[PDB]
């Protein structure tokens, strides 16, 4: 295999591939289908692909429609097999349309709609011979039914057709003659009683972190320790530089918080239009970043610089200008680096491998301003620092009473929260930090907490709540926090509410003691 050795077993790996295949499909249907075929989870025939789409388990129905509408020879065959899996016999045209329109969402392009509705009409007529004199009749009536659905049910259409209007509107449609009055009336009445129920695509953008970015585009980037070049889709937004393998990916490959970095033009012997991201104040020091490993676990980057090649000098200039404008500049970052380096223990590596100490991966989440970063550095540096809001994440490893805690502190601002799920994989303990003086946002904190702990990737995590800011007047006590966060209901999980004051340190060691005592 050649992987780091973590969760490895049949059910684990197979379910992961299944989930990976679906995620890929929803970003790019051709690529998801190819992944599943390569991973022996799907057979390559049009009929097999059709069955996969027809079941559509965890598949975006708009994406299904996009794929089925394509002009490709393979896609045309998939479409025909897809319509063949629908049984329209002994159903009227509205009932058949209800069924078909549950299975996918119609694409926007006229030629794609036409291909799909021709395939539907042909199938309907084969299933119900003699009802319509031609496929054309069936196709046109299908759109008369769709237009009726709009006219009756969209408030923007003022004049609602009567049954008699619908009947007469369709005169001559049956290859020059009229369809049965009672058939048209039945169709009208069905639509009038119940609009078409349409599946609604929610969740495609898994995140919504990258919406309306400062800049995006393809670049080539050089690796950290292993100096290999990779083509990556970059998105610059909210003081972070993200990169992805494919534009269809819904999770980043890498995240680079733009904290006190600079940009320089460089010459490269093989790649054109190159620049580097680097830290001018700490030459040779690792740039804070994270990247995703094969199993989805986020890990720290190893870069001292990021060398990047743009496809033209124009795009190079654009990217440099944009990145420079998006750098978060603040003494805070230099303060952290300097203090960390002072108490940086070289021996720690030779002792960590020898004690062979086991450790504990921690994800620390909570609303913005809760106290997360203050807690992190109180633990890491033994001192209370003056923080600024965290645009991406901070990550530190803290040794406490023979346990090494690898602590991921993720920014809690609104815009960042859809990205929290990115950091779940591998989490052994959740620290959820709450501002106990903030009664205005306690219900919001409750909502966020339960979304986290109900996630499939977080089911096994023990839960430490830091009921923070106990120093403040009228701050909610641990028993109130227990109630307000709805923890009392949860009797099947291991959780604890630890009162804390991050700025004095009160309660922090107690919380770490609880984690060690309860981690199994
Ligand atoms: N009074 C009081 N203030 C605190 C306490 N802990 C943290 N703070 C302050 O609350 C503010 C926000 O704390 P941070 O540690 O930056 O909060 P955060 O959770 O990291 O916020 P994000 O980076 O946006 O996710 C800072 O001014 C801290 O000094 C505390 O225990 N008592
Ligand atoms: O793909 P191969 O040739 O194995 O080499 C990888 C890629 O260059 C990675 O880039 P990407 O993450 O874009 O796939 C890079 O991670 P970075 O993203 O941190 O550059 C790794 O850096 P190191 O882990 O530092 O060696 C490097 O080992
Ligand atoms: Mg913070």
């Amino acid at each position: 295999m050649g992987h780091h050795h973590h969760h490895h077993g049949s059910t684990t790996q197979r379910n992961k591939q299944i989930a990976m295949g679906r995620k890929k499909f929803n970003m790019d249907p051709k690529k998801g289908i190819q992944f599943l075929i390569e991973n022996d989870l799907l057979q390559s025939s049009p009929e097999d692909v059709a069955q996969f789409l027809y079941k559509g388990e965890g598949l975006n129905k708009t994406v299904i429609g996009d794929y089925l509408g394509e002009r490709d020879d393979f896609n045309i065959k998939v479409l025909q097999a897809f319509v063949e899996l629908h049984e329209f016999a002994d159903l009227n045209l509205v009932q058949a349309l209800r069924q078909f329109l549950w299975s996918f969402r119609l694409p926007g392009e006229a030629q794609k709609i036409d291909r799909m509705m021709e395939a539907f009409a042909s199938r309907y007529c084969l299933c119900n011979p003699g009802v319509f004199q031609s496929t054309d009749t069936c196709y046109v009536l299908s759109f008369a039914i769709i237009m009726l659905n709009t006219s009756l049910h969209n408030h923007n259409v003022r004049d609602k057709p009567t049954a008699e209007r619908f009947i007469t509107m369709n005169r001559g449609i049956n290859e020059g003659g009229d369809l049965p009055e009672e058939l048209l009336r039945n169709l009208y009445e069905s639509i009038k009683n119940e609009p078409f129920k349409i599946p609604e695509d929610d969740g495609n953008d898994l995140t919504h972190t990258f919406f309306n970015p400062d800049r995006e585009g393809w670049l080539l980037k050089l690796g950290g320790r292993v100096k290999t070049w990779k083509r990556r889709w970059f998105i610059l937004t909210d003081n972070c530089l993200y990169y992805f393998e494919y534009t269809t990916d819904k999770e980043p490959r890498g995240i680079i918080p733009l904290e006190n970095l600079s940009i320089r033009e460089v010459e490269d012997p093989r790649k054109p239009n190159c620049f580097e991201l680097y830290n001018p104040s700490h030459k040779g020091q690792v740039i804070k970043a994270c990247k995703t490993e094969a199993d989805g676990r986020v890990v720290e980057g190893n870069h001292v610089v990021y060398r990047i090649s743009a496809p033209s000098p124009e795009e190079k200039e654009e990217w440099m200008k944009s990145i420079k404008a998006s750098i978060s500049r603040d003494p805070f970052y230099d303060m952290l680096a300097t203090r960390k380096r002072r108490i940086a223990n070289k021996k720690g590596k030779v002792l960590s491998k020898i004690f062979g100490n086991k450790e504990m991966r921690i994800l620390m989440l909570g609303l913005d301003a809760a106290g997360k970063t203050t807690i992190l550095y109180k633990l890491k540096l033994g001192q209370s620092v003056t923080t600024i809001p965290t645009v991406g994440f901070n990550v530190e490893t803290v040794t406490y009473k023979n346990v090494k805690f690898n602590v991921w502190d993720v920014g809690g601002l609104d815009k960042i929260r859809p990205l929290w799920r990115h950091y779940y994989t591998g989490t052994q303990g959740l620290i959820f930090v709450v501002d106990c003086a903030d009664r205005d946002r306690i219900d919001e904190a409750r909502q966020e907490l339960h979304r986290i702990i109900n996630d499939r990737e977080m089911r096994d995590a023990i839960i430490l709540i830091f009921a923070n800011k106990q120093d403040l007047p009228d701050a909610m006590k641990p028993h109130e926090i227990q109630e307000k966060l709805g923890l009392t209901r949860i009797r099947d999980r291991n959780w604890y509410v630890q009162p804390s004051c991050a700025t004095s340190g009160d309660g922090l060691y107690e919380g770490l003691t609880w984690l060690t005592s309860n981690y199994n």
